[PDB]
């Protein structure tokens, strides 16, 4: 590990036109000093590996609004304006990429790896290709994602996946020791610990240089080993994108009616992750008895309510960029080993909305063709594991009484015969293996002829057929 | 996470037949309860995937013993005279699989990846095929391994591995905090980690189990989400292998080979020859020592008092490590060097080839205890290798030669050859370059006692040694 006083000596020989991982999630763990850096050296064409573009004035959007990026690879890229207006206008590629894929192929790429097979996309746009990479000044397409191999493993189908290396990875750490041996704060952590191996030269930025023995050498996130040039920030902004705090939520009639129904698929041991809205709504009427472990993409589990005043950190933020706190029992992970839990399947639910849902489970909730374009995140993970449970929150209709509920989806898919349940104002249904869509409860005063006319595709009616259920 | 009083009462459902992941290198890290447990079920026709295979009396070799396992998949199966014998007599099945390729495959089974690549293999038996899991009774192959798909990715090949996956994983762990939260004591976390990750039950003994906040939230080497079904060991024996402790030709390379040290230099050496020479580094200078089994800053071998049988290197000795040392699992350990991370391999051999071939871990019908993590060392075009050996052996035959004879455990990986008479800068293009000489030897004493031909480095050199 050689140590540098100046960040900009420190990546002065980034070439032009180089890939550069980007470590952080939201502006939770962001190398600000190196991008500080990058902004004095002028350095362009680059292809910057981050899971998010920050915002307009921090993280990588500096970057992007000084035009020193060509190039994103991405899950998520909302709450950016600078990004939007490059990416729509053609001034910059992007490479919408799943979140957990994203990771792993960092993560292989350090790993020797030079590729993987994975179930996360298949179904979908990564996996058939005509992903939007970039746009034309008229608004057509001029770059596609090119398809992916489909390969057939146990039964199932999954799509070939490179691993992802760079030249460069910034990364940034809360210490690292006098022999380069580097932790993470918190959910700080997610892409910068797997991106510190899968990069030619890593860069490393931390709060703090410690002594040789600050810690355990089992607690040691990235050995020195990894850490080939290492930097103490000079400073520290830590932005927060979403302050969200609690004083020490029903809405309306239809909200209300889901949330109440949504909170009785919470099971006493069971590990979730749901997603912002009415899912993580839903945990607020969990019963005070009952344990549900929330587990957050970003790489927490154990999950907690919304910080106090005193008890906000700009390095603990949820999958929706929220401030919030973990509970005693809790645990931090990188953003690899968090998509592994996922799509090994060991979360045991996985709940989040949907613009619409088929017959037999497909679900599409990231994209709305010229009109909405800002990533997958870590959906397609989420509903990638046949072990995992899949519930979505969602109104039956849409405004004008149009159907989200149909036998295939019109709109782009986030995965292919997911969805195990259904929930909404008017309705709860299972998607079962041979039957699919088969409405088992029914909201008090609603006939299924009511159901009928509201939903785009025929279904099967339970024997059992109960008034909706809501949590007491 | 459900917590049990009694081992047998967690693994009484074990299935005969079920694949069963035994954590554990060596006899640092093994599930002992959780084994013993086993015993008392009967529960058998296990194909037990665990690195090694214990020793006769301790580890799977009860196992073994009791005739609960039918088939093995291991790296390396040494110092066992239990399954030597079944395995030699066709009674047991055996995949000799590499450390590296086993836990990437088992971290496989955990993360939902169902076959990965790798170039760990390629151009040995791995990748072609022949390896010998079962054997007759009357010596020859029963069965033999099949070959894997090959593809290639950026100028070089890759073998498609399968991801593996148990039943139930047995593994050992050090502490567990009321909510089911795990950790792991030094290198005795290996195989353990990964494969608590890829079992459809996985049971986990532990040494104490401690109070929720005892850990950092951060420093959590195995979420409770993980662990299915805990137990705290009843018993630990904890024995250990081989007690290291302290207070010409073979010196001849010895010494040029602690010449290949650099400061600052990261570099996993094999036991004898290549780890001896790291006895004579200069003090001024600073050289990061990394052990397969999951370690980074070894030091010298333990006093008395420092001994630890959670503590080992790769081979099975017991050491100790230097302040900024750091412990990891056995898949984050192969990534590290399948990554091309450490720059320097060193470590013996039997044969050699001109463009750099080398064959160092079987010996047909002589000898077969598997190839452990040495075809995981030279598998990264990234890493230096040098090999350290007699310039020939008995009878004066050749070990080095046009091509090698024996299983080969790499295929033009070898970038420099270290005997007791030459120095050999390997091309696996244009060959050999004798860029050192003994003193007091010709360019012709080693031209007959080489195989095959060699270039003259115009800068021939006596060779070196290390002052």
């Amino acid at each position: 590990t050689k140590f540098y006083t100046d960040a900009v000596e420190a990546v002065k020989d980034i070439p032009n036109g180089a890939t550069v991982l980007v470590g952080g999630f939201g502006l939770a763990g962001i190398p600000e000093n190196l991008i500080g850096a990058l902004l004095k050296t002028g350095v362009k064409e680059l292809t910057a590996v981050s899971n998010n573009a920050g915002v307009d004035n921090f993280g990588l959007g500096l970057l992007l609004q000084s035009k020193q990026i060509k190039r994103m690879i991405s899950s998520y890229v909302g709450e950016n304006a600078e990004f939007e207006r490059q990416y729509l206008a053609g001034e910059l590629e992007v490479e919408l990429t799943p979140q957990g894929t994203l990771a792993e192929r960092i993560r292989a790429g350090g790993a020797g790896v030079p590729a993987f097979y994975t179930s996360t996309g298949y179904g979908t746009l990564v996996q058939e290709g005509g992903s939007p990479i970039k746009y034309n000044k008229d608004g057509s397409i001029a770059i596609a994602s090119k398809p992916r191999e489909v390969r057939e493993f146990n039964g199932q189908h999954f799509i070939l996946e490179e691993a992802i290396r760079g030249d460069f990875a910034l990364v940034k750490a809360w210490k690292a020791d006098q022999a380069g041996n580097v932790t993470f704060r918190k959910s700080a952590r997610n892409f910068n610990l797997p991106m510190c191996k899968a990069a030619e030269t890593t860069v490393v930025e931390v709060e703090e240089i410690v002594d040789i023995g600050s810690f355990a050498p089992e607690d040691i996130h990235i050995p020195k080993i990894y850490v080939h040039r290492l930097v103490k920030g000079e400073k520290y902004e830590k932005r927060i994108e979403r302050l969200s705090v609690r004083k020490e939520k029903l809405g309306d009639n239809v909200r209300e009616r889901i949330i109440k129904r949504a909170a009785l698929e919470f099971e006493d041991g069971m590990y979730a992750n749901l997603g912002i809205g009415i899912p993580l709504l839903a945990s607020n009427f969990i019963s005070p008895n009952m344990t549900v472990h929330l587990q957050s993409e970003n790489g927490i589990l154990g999950l907690g309510p919304y910080p106090l005043q005193n008890e906000v950190d700009a390095d603990l933020i949820n999958a929706g960029k929220e401030t919030v706190t973990v509970l005693p029992g809790a645990s931090y992970f990188s953003s690899d080993e968090s998509f592994a839990m996922i799509r090994g399947g060991h979360v045991n639910l996985t709940m989040l909305g949907a613009m619409q849902v088929s017959k037999y489970g497909d679900l599409a909730n990231w994209m709305i063709p010229g009109k909405l374009v800002k990533g997958m995140g870590g959906a397609m993970d989420l509903v990638s594991s046949a072990k995992t449970k899949v519930v979505v929150t969602m109104e039956h209709s849409a405004k004008g009484n149009a159907h989200k509920i149909m036998e295939k989806c019109t709109l782009p898919l986030t995965g292919k015969q997911c969805v195990n349940r259904i929930i909404t104002e008017k309705a709860v249904f299972d998607v079962d293996r041979k039957k699919g869509l088969t409405l088992i409860e029914l909201w008090e005063g609603l006939t299924v002829d009511d159901i009928k006319k509201s939903t785009g595709c025929d279904f099967a009616v339970s024997p059992k057929l109960i008034p909706m259920q809501q949590v007491t």
